């Protein structure tokens, strides 16, 4: 007849995007009267379509960031859910969580030309730029992954190791083990390249 509690056709869907890009969270209800719609993050109201938020509400309920934001202002990243109230009652959607990717481009440390003694350690310095998901750091030497050299090598693998979420640590120095060093940090944003480094043994 009239009257139909609100219902929730379909609840917004957990999601993952990169600083900056747009995102958008699904919440298609029905009820007669037509219901009315909330969004809430982490237990609190967001507040959609006003002059001080960058946050959308679309007439079919969808919650729309154009330029999602995961910085010291403004925090996009946290737990979803909307909320679909008429006359007649009203409906929960079941949660959802959006994260937003970031990688800094600026290392906290970066391998400068080295030259050593022989036989004697030796420490390229990299400190990964800050990211999320933990962006993760390689070695590279003269073209190829470091990864890959071990592979063919026999011998101590305790020695050319990194270390301290970066360093790499060369002890015991060999005519081999000169040439040019570079450190890379990845994550689902992109990659970050230090600058390269010249280790010249003897």
């Amino acid at each position: 007849g009239q009257y139909q509690s609100p219902r929730i056709i379909e609840h917004p869907t957990d999601l993952v995007v990169k600083k900056n890009e747009p995102a958008t969270l699904n919440c298609k209800v029905e009820g007669k009267p037509e219901p009315t719609i909330e969004w809430f993050k982490d237990g609190e109201p967001v507040s959609t379509n006003e002059k001080k938020s960058h946050r959308v509400q679309f007439k079919d309920g969808a919650l729309f960031f154009y330029r999602t934001m995961q910085g010291k202002k403004e925090q996009d990243g946290g737990e979803y859910w909307c909320v679909a109230k008429n006359r007649v009652g009203q409906a929960v959607s079941r949660h959802a969580s959006l994260q937003i990717a970031v990688l800094r481009d600026d290392f906290r440390v970066e391998p400068k030309d080295t030259r050593v003694a022989k036989g004697e350690t030796a420490l390229l310095e990299c400190g990964p730029p800050k990211g999320i998901p933990e962006p993760t750091l390689i070695w590279i030497k003269d073209g190829v992954p470091l990864d890959d050299l071990k592979a063919m090598s026999f011998g101590a693998s305790s020695r050319v190791r990194i270390v301290d979420g970066g360093n790499l640590l060369i002890s015991n120095v060999e005519p081999i083990d000169e040439g040019n060093y570079k450190c890379i940090a990845q994550n689902l944003v992109g990659t970050r390249e230090s600058s390269y480094a010249k280790l010249i043994v003897q």
